């Protein structure tokens, strides 16, 4: 549950329902987030943490747990294609 609400208020402006609105070929759903290899926790964890091209590093901004909350919710939507 607070995985989806911190998705919610961080997320969303870019992935809303998995999509991404900024770069075309790098979202959550499933096909995408297979060919970059975010299928586990930590692999998502590590991204959101430091952040890649445009997207910003949220290691700052949000707190670990909250980080590991979050991306548990993306790989559970992910491997379930939203
Ligand atoms: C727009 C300002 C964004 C917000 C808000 C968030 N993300 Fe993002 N994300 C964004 C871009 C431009 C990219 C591509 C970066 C690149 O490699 O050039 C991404 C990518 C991801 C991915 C990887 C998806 C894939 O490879 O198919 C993940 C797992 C991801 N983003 C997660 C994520 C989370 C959990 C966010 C909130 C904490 C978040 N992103 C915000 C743009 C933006
Ligand atoms: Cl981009
Ligand atoms: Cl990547
Ligand atoms: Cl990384
Ligand atoms: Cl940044
Ligand atoms: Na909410
Ligand atoms: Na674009
Ligand atoms: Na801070």
């Amino acid at each position: 549950d607070q995985g989806a609400q911190i998705f919610e208020a961080h997320c969303a402006g870019c992935h809303l329902n998995g999509g991404n609105i900024v770069r075309r070929g790098k979202n959550l759903k499933k096909r995408a987030m297979a060919k970059n290899g975010y299928t586990s926790v930590e692999a998502i964890a590590n991204q959101v943490t430091q952040g890649k091209g445009n997207m910003s590093a949220y290691g700052d901004k949000l707190s670990s747990e909250e980080i590991q909350a979050v991306s548990q919710y993306v790989l559970q939507q992910s491997q379930t294609d939203w």
